[PDB]
């Protein structure tokens, strides 16, 4: 029933440095992931030269571990599935969601119970959305929003075939985004498990006082 | 340089933040604008009670079957405004120098334009009646679509009444603009520009 979680953090050798009260983002992101008790171990892929995770308090924590990674997100996960130990599923966490709540973690846990290729977290479009003209700020149309979601993260997969998939994506130069592009590309088709919208992923600094009010709850 | 605004009102925007209803907040954010001189409402009663309709600046009118119909009920007040802003009665934040750098459109725009927040996400389209992804969306050139939306006065009269009397399915102005084959302006504007519908809370963090 182990799980082990996958944190990429490259980029420091992001605003997963930045605080929200008295931590990281990647810290509330990481303490997240270990509300759950089948997550055993959250390894973290920092990029070769990144001495700023090393000054954390999170880095002396026994259910951590911390490895280099690569150039892009595929590379750096692959590099901590080497560092799952007997997990056979694996959770990949974006390291500036620090809002993750244990209820869709668990939900998404849920998971292994009963599928074969794993799922993500996601949020259902509420609101409306147009598509741009190619390279140009006018509008070409409306985009549906029936059946549209947006993926969050945690994405749970079994660890094999997680691993499987990004080396075919990578070795056949496949252009990717979240790793269920990759299970994508591959032919399958991951569950779509409802979380909550306010699992935000902090990406400018507009985001972090909005991350900082959920928080608080 | 005048502008009048429409906002297509026919409870959320009844609920209150503060000393004040939603309606309030979000008819407050466009008269701060010293170009938008008048606010049209559309109201179909709660709003009487209220302190907007006896506002200098505001007009009513009666809202329609549709938020479209409202609209052009909004542009027969409208006077000799030559653009016209359409905002939702249920969003109450607006920052003046987003409002401001949409109002900019009519020094060189012919179709308008709209307040819209980028695509961060990378977005799935499920598999139809099951909660399965069946591929990608890509989210380069994906928008957020906000209010106000903001265009000239005749083009958008005469688009809406075309769409409305074809019969298209019109959810904002930009997709009447859309149907009668016109490409309005994405001018980028903050997220917290939230409709509301918990909604509540968030706003007022943001106010």
């Amino acid at each position: 029933l182990d799980v082990c979680a996958v944190v990429p953090a490259a980029g420091f050798g992001p605003k997963q440095y930045l605080s929200i009260g008295n931590q990281t983002i990647l810290e509330h992101s990481v303490h997240a992931l270990l509300a759950h008790p089948r997550v055993k171990r959250v390894v973290i892929a920092i990029s070769p030269g990144d001495s700023r995770f090393a000054q954390l308090p999170l880095a002396n924590h026994p259910q951590i571990t911390v490895v280099d990674g690569g150039d892009e997100r595929a590379d750096s996960v692959l590099a901590g599935l080497k560092a799952a130990g007997d997990a056979q599923w694996v959770l990949v966490h974006d390291a500036a969601r620090p809002c993750l709540h244990q209820d869709d973690l668990a939900r998404l846990l849920a998971l292994s119970e009963t599928s074969r290729t794993g799922g993500i977290l996601a949020a259902p479009v509420r609101d409306t959305m147009k598509r741009a003209e190619p390279g140009k700020n006018a509008i070409a149309h409306t985009v549906d929003r029936n059946g549209l979601w947006h993926a969050l993260t945690p994405q749970f997969f079994p660890r094999e075939l997680l691993h499987d998939c990004l080396t075919r994506a990578l070795n056949e130069g496949a252009t990717i985004t979240d790793e269920a592009s990759a299970l994508e590309y591959c032919g399958f088709h991951p569950q779509l498990v409802e979380g909550r919208a306010d699992n935000i992923k902090v990406t400018r600094p507009e985001d972090l006082a909005l991350a900082e009010f959920y928080l608080t709850r």
